[PDB]
């Protein structure tokens, strides 16, 4: 049921990806690559010590902190969700293969019995009152960039200058290059102004999966993590194979003479995509104008900092539902995005833009290196781009995206299971977007937190209530999916946006807290995603700026959990028998010299101004920008720290450009 098309890296058609520039053709020719991560300055993640570190902690902690999860996934007493051996990955080493990006995802939803469309005419109402509600009245505001980030196919430059000129140039041409794409002038299009082409395929590690202690026979077990291979991805399914890949480590000491102690395993790798850039710029111009409507409008349901700012909402509800997506972005609906792009050409959004929009959402993919001999492939043809990948990641507008598809999704099943008596609010358009107005707003005895696939559902006291209590037993017996669009269970140790909701005896909201996740301390301190980059000389362009920083922001980010000193107090003595030092003034050491380097970046600090000015979030973010991708937003940030790790495109160019797009 049409095969994808496939072409080499020697076609025309993938070398037209690749400019004639150093980086680009390294980027088209990268072959597997693999190796220690530089955890810290002058320590690999493989050293003999840290491993012996990382077996001691995991056991103890394991076994003094076993888990505190209830039948209904509600994490109690030590807020604890699992096992502490995640962290025992040799981190650089990635599991063989990584996944064949699936070029289609038609058969992989209609096989998992999820709708090719709105299933009724309210479904299809408030999927496009939400395009409504979030595409509206939006302002103008700069085009903000982050410093070090490549402007992929066809560039490939990480040269602010060279992306800030790219990106006011792409501002200028996407009503020309849009015109072209409406014409079906799609190699024109790119040919002219980059805009097409294709994401370029990124593997990215998940430095932590499940691993379990087998007691029968004393011996560790990783998580299977199936992937497709080639055949499976083109095919969308209907041929090929899924299987399981390889993170049996013990190929390391064969290799590489690394050893490899018992329970140490690959990484899991996940896709990531890259997108055009000159694609991107004109959807990032509307995307960021979207959020800062979302985010101050709708700042209940969307806007989420703190533990305390979540909390807040929680404790007025009389049920929480903590919800679980399967595969979020590979089972992304096209059909949304069809739906998106009918809506906002109803509401007067200039075509070209939105045909723009489509585009990116439809793009052929670039299959970098899944594993040794392979990849170097162009899936789909960039000349009439056809492809069903699901969601991108490098997509302009990736978690506006997840976030409608989601919002509506969780609204849709409250409305199943709990809420007919609302139905009859949604009759037409302008009831439907009364309606989500008022829900958003959390006005409505059913509520939601959201953000893409992680979500908390709420029930006031009401009518529905009863109802919601139904549809959290359906969702722990996991028999029956509750919804028809995407595949939903039950978050086994309920959290929203890294945060742990602890519940006590009673088992309610009202008495539940919102905590750090110690899990999380251990994942970030000795698995990082990546390593130093010490050979990056501006800080601000590593993927890990400051490390030394977030030691800093610790107490107040995992302060709160109920074992919190217990798992410094293990690691100062496990740190203490594997390197005979103390840990607590080893990451000392650390927090000074990344306070010192810091003031070199900020035009307000002086040699020596300290980390007085900064928020626990300022300094998350600057140990972890990846966390300003997926956890905040710009406004949640001090405005001279944004300015370190982001840059932007005048408003005045942006103004013009968004005046052009938007309707009357
Ligand atoms: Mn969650």
């Amino acid at each position: 049921p049409r095969r994808a098309p496939a072409f080499p890296l020697s076609d025309i058609k993938a070398q037209m990806l690749f400019a004639n520039n150093i980086k680009a053709q390294q980027a088209s020719k990268r072959s597997f690559k693999e190796g220690a991560i530089e955890t810290y300055e002058g320590l690999l993640s493989v050293d003999p010590r840290f491993l012996s570190f990382k077996n001691e902690l995991s056991r103890y902690l394991t076994d003094h902190f076993p888990a505190n999860v209830d039948e209904y996934g509600r994490v109690y007493g030590n807020g604890v969700r699992t096992n502490f051996f995640g962290m025992r990955h040799m981190n650089g080493f990635p599991m063989i293969p990584a996944t064949w990006p699936l070029a289609s995802n038609l058969k992989k939803r209609a096989d998992a019995d999820l709708a090719d469309g709105p299933v009724s005419e309210r479904d299809n109402l408030l999927f496009r009152a939400a395009v409504r509600l979030m595409f509206s009245d939006l302002e103008p505001v700069p085009l903000k960039i982050r410093k070090g980030s490549s402007t992929c196919i066809p560039y490939f430059s990480n040269d602010m200058g060279t992306k800030i000129e790219i990106a006011e140039r792409a501002l200028e041409k996407a009503e020309e290059a849009g015109n072209l794409m409406l014409q079906g002038k799609f190699d024109d299009a790119y040919q002219l102004h980059q805009m097409g082409g294709a994401y370029y395929v990124v593997y990215r590690a998940q430095s932590t999966d499940a691993i379990t202690l087998d007691p029968k026979t004393g011996k560790f077990v990783s998580k299977d993590r199936m992937v497709a291979d080639f055949e499976y991805a083109v095919t969308g399914g209907e041929q090929g194979s899924l299987f399981a890949a390889s993170k049996d480590a013990s190929r390391l000491k064969e290799q590489y003479g690394i050893d490899v102690p018992d329970g140490f395993f690959c990484e899991r790798r996940r896709t990531a995509m890259g997108g055009p850039f000159a694609l991107n710029a004109p959807i990032m111009a509307v995307a960021q104008p979207v959020r800062n409507k979302i985010y101050s409008k709708y700042a209940y349901t969307f806007h989420h900092t703190t533990r305390l700012n979540k909390e807040e909402k929680v404790k007025e509800w009389s049920l929480c539902v903590a919800t679980d997506v399967s595969d979020h972005d590979t089972f992304w609906p096209g059909w949304l995005r069809d739906l998106i792009c009918d809506e906002l050409l109803n509401m007067g959004y200039a075509p070209w833009w939105v045909k723009l929009f489509e585009t990116s959402l439809k793009l052929p993919v670039y299959v970098g290196a899944p594993a040794p001999e392979q990849g170097h492939t162009l899936l789909g043809d960039p000349s009439n781009p056809d492809l069903e990948v699901g969601l991108s990641s490098g997509q302009g507008a990736t978690d506006l995206m997840g976030t409608l598809l989601m919002s509506i999704t969780y609204l849709v099943m409250q409305l199943d299971h709990t809420a007919p008596h609302l139905n009859s609010r949604i009759k037409d358009m302008p009831s439907a977007c009364r309606f989500l107005d008022s829900y958003w707003q959390g006005h409505e005895e059913i509520r939601q937190i959201s953000k893409s696939d992680d979500a908390m559902l709420g029930w006031t006291k009401g009518r529905a209530l009863v109802g919601g209590h139904r549809l959290f037993e359906m969702l722990k017996e996991g028999k029956v999916n509750p919804s028809p669009y995407m595949k939903i269970s039950y978050e086994h140790g309920g959290a929203f946006l890294g945060d742990i909701l602890l519940y006590d005896s009673r088992r309610e909201p009202g008495s539940a807290i919102f905590v750090g996740n110690i899990n999380s301390m251990l994942n970030n301190q000795f698995s990082p995603e990546y390593g130093v980059q010490s050979g990056v000389r501006d800080r601000s362009k590593r993927k890990r700026p400051f490390p030394g920083l977030a030691w800093a922001s610790m107490k107040d980010t995992y302060g709160a959990c109920p074992i919190y000193s217990d798992v410094l107090e293990a690691i100062e003595r496990c740190w203490w028998n594997a390197f005979g030092e103390s840990y607590r003034a080893y990451r000392e050491d650390m927090l000074k010299r990344d306070t010192l380097e810091l003031s070199r970046y900020v035009a307000s600090m002086a040699r020596q101004a300290g980390l007085a000015e900064l928020t626990p979030i300022d300094l998350e973010v600057l140990a972890d920008p990846n966390k300003l991708q997926y956890k905040w937003t710009q406004a949640d940030v001090s405005a001279n720290i944004h300015e370190v790790l982001m840059h932007g495109v005048s408003v005045e160019k942006t103004e013009r450009f968004l005046r052009s797009v938007m309707p009357r």
